[PDB]
């Protein structure tokens, strides 16, 4: 409890969702206080790329990701992100990395890897990094914190 809970799909799915967006493109051609958390995570994705920028290169090519990648390839990436343990700055880290990899996957003609990678950082979502959020306080926690720098 939960195996798969449908909030943390549809975490992913939205953030998902808005970076392809921005590159003018519908979740539907890939794939068949609520609020005010989905709208801090597209801010803080936003933030991000303009900080750390330079890490969105070719990652589809520097990770080796192809139509027959597995989960536990990505698994092993998102592992080296939170290799130190988790914090707020890494989630959001580990969203826009999810971003960047469908945008690019879009671009390398792999738009099949677009809803696997929605499936695999839901996992890996539900699974590693809920237990650490609940425990930091939920995500109304992030709200606050990124509302109040802001
Ligand atoms: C393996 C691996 C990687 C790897 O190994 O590192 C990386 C990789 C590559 C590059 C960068 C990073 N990062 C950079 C940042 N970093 C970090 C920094 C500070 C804290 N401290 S904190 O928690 O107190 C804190 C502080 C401030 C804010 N936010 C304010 C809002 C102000 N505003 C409201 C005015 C500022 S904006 C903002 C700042 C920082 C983070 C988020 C938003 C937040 N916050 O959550 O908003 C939290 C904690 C963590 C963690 C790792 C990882 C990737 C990768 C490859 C490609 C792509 Cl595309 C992505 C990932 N991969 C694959
Ligand atoms: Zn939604
Ligand atoms: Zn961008
Ligand atoms: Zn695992
Ligand atoms: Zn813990």
């Amino acid at each position: 409890s939960e195996f798969m809970s449908q909030s943390n799909r549809e975490l992913v799915v939205d953030f998902l969702s808005y970076k392809l967006s921005q590159k003018g493109y519908s979740w539907s051609q890939f794939s068949d206080e609520s609020e005010a958390v989905k709208q801090a995570l597209r801010e803080a994705g936003d933030e991000f790329e303009l900080r750390y920028r330079r890490a969105f290169s070719d990652l589809t090519s520097q990770l080796h990701i192809t139509p027959g990648t597995a989960y536990q390839s990505f698994e092993q990436v998102v592992n080296e992100l939170f290799r130190d343990g988790v914090n707020w700055g890494r989630i959001v880290a580990f969203f826009s990395f999810g971003g960047a990899l469908c945008v690019e996957s879009v671009d390398k003609e792999m738009q099949v890897l677009v809803s696997r990678i929605a499936a695999w950082m839901a996992t890996y979502l539900n699974d590693h990094l809920e237990p650490w959020i609940q425990e930091n306080g939920g995500w109304d926690t992030f709200v606050e914190l990124y509302g109040n720098n802001a």
